């Protein structure tokens, strides 16, 4: 009945926009075919809708954001229940829409999203690779459209007046390329050079204009912090990573999120993390910084307000460096190679941070 | 000197044949730029050569086979030493050339081969994916040509009349696609459906017209068979897998190769394996079969001649099935799900195999 629920797209726009040639400079349009179901899979679809947009700036008008607005208004007209949503989208999401959908998923325990993409948008760009990882960790199931999914989208959203779907040549080849790329970038870990370049606690002398953040999550179970292997991550930056962790999916209780950041939080990130740990009783925050970031502004107040709101703040030493090397780096068997005076630089930085956070004088 | 050692190719044939657009139906030519070095990496190249060929049948004339013949004649004109060879090839090897190069590498302890490919030939085809895995397990270092390697091959093998290399657009994008594809197919494990369909020991009633073979290797160390995690494998067939294991890179001593095959060896594979274990004192062979293959011919003599030449022959039971599920299958966390009457079918098959191998009557 999906065909009765939607205003279908015509064939010559489907085969033009869902052609899965991995590189396709010219298609600056995005098509998103959405269907909504209840949690029982036997059940038929409650509703479906086709959203269109452009791929270029002002992303508030991208099909994903239009879906989010539509879905928010739609859920208010039906009795509250659990939903499983499926997208067939011609381009994978941009970085901003990835963040939006991801934080929506991490905050909503009654929504399951499966995104099928025909092509990977900017698959060569590290920012979009990270965007896909963010979507996946929030819990979106990311997949490349295969022949079956193109056939399904033809049958359900395209005015294919009784005609069957007929694949273009090289559809399976394109799928193989795209699926390998998606798998690789989903499993990607930090480059060793990126690690040692960014987490080195010797005083800045070049580059390092980006901040890298690795994080792990633990739950409590009979007064012992038990790890959650499956919800770790690492992010590169130039709103707040705690807004992308789906705490409602972990084995419910109390949580301890441990942070390892190459630069200590800027003012606004300390503010955002303080906001979060203030409005989330059940989440503890432990920050470990490799270097102290002196923004020439309000960074000290930011760190102090983060510390007052319950977060533990410290500098990385050998232990945390080795942990991050063994967990978040594509080290390839090779062991952690500490630099000289790592411990002494870490101790000096700890003294500086202690002075920063100290409230009462002695 | 690489440029003085070779008869360089002209620019437009280089840019025509080394363009790395992953799909390129029309280029049925292959170009292979070869250089040879000593074990010392500082040392300059001893010799270099450009081989040309066509991509279609009669593979005896493929650039890889031409290199093998040339290299065999070349090594006889220089004092015996260790060699490191580098290929820049426009298409990855076909299945036959993959087998040839792999068995050459696995039998020669004085040769190191690194193959850089511009494009993956038939990357969508399971046979060629397996071919690449075979090349890698024999010890060839398989890699996709990146910008640097195209530049190097331009500088060393192309009559680039003083001009520098200038990349086409989408060279890094194509590299990203191809490198992800190569990585994934190098790491690929057996599909769960493929496994349970092919290793089921209940009597054939359809499909199963191919035989699947997984294998592991162990070395001896003070009378304890210690495994070699890094030299496992699995192969699909419709000459002999023991000719593709590089028994000279493992920590030398005596070896035990354990085989798990969905069908018991045909006559010619039993013959090949008997030949091998006869001419290789230091290698023990342990075969485990899921079903007995009755070729309507000489299979019983083949099995008995394999058994006389020292091989252990048996039928798989729960233990071996679970081992193969846990080792060679992309099981995705899920556990080995035995079928009903697995043990009883295995015991009956063992009785029939014991009648086959029995020599003296009682
Ligand atoms: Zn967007
Ligand atoms: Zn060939």
């Amino acid at each position: 009945q999906i065909r009765n629920m939607v205003e279908p797209m015509d064939p010559r726009t489907f085969v033009s926009n869902f052609n899965n040639r991995p590189i396709l400079s010219g298609l600056d349009t995005v098509w998103l075919c959405c269907e909504v179901k209840t949690k029982d899979p036997s059940g038929p679809p409650l509703d479906a809708k086709i959203f269109q947009g452009k791929v270029y700036p002002k992303a508030k008008y991208h099909p994903e954001m239009r879906f989010l607005r539509w879905f928010h208004k739609w859920r208010q007209l039906h009795h509250d229940q659990e939903y499983k949503v499926t997208w067939y989208v011609s381009w994978s999401p941009c970085t901003r829409c990835a963040n939006s959908v991801a934080t929506f998923l991490a905050k909503d325990p009654k929504v399951t999203l499966t995104i099928f993409v025909a092509r990977l948008y900017y698959f060569w760009d590290p920012d979009y690779q990270q965007a896909l990882r963010i979507l996946a960790e929030a819990g979106a199931t990311m997949k490349i459209m295969n022949y079956n999914e193109f056939q399904d989208c033809w049958n359900k959203f395209v005015d294919g007046r009784g005609k069957p779907f007929k694949p273009w040549n090289n559809l399976p080849k394109h799928y193989t390329l795209l699926q390998a790329t998606l798998g690789e970038l989903l499993r990607h870990l930090m480059d060793p050079g990126t690690f040692t370049s960014n987490f080195n606690n010797k005083p800045w002398v070049s580059g390092q204009h980006e901040t890298y953040l690795c994080y792990k999550v633990e739950r409590l179970h009979n007064d012992t912090w038990v790890p959650l292997n499956q919800h770790r991550g690492f992010l590169r930056n130039q709103l707040c990573f705690l807004d992308l962790i789906p705490f409602w999916k972990l084995d419910g209780q109390q949580y301890r999120v441990t942070c390892f950041t190459s630069w200590s939080p800027c003012f606004s990130c300390a503010q955002e993390m303080a906001k979060f740990i203030s409005n989330n009783e059940h989440v503890s925050l432990c920050i470990f910084a490799a270097r102290i970031y002196d923004d020439q502004g309000r960074y000290q107040e930011g760190l102090r307000t983060l510390h007052r709101d319950g977060a533990k703040i410290a500098m990385m030493n050998y232990s945390e460096f080795e942990y991050c090397w063994d967990t978040f780096v594509d080290r390839q068997g090779r062991p952690f190679q500490p630099w000289d005076g790592l411990d002494e630089h870490s101790q000096a930085l700890s003294g500086r941070l202690r002075a920063i956070l100290q409230n009462q004088g002695n």
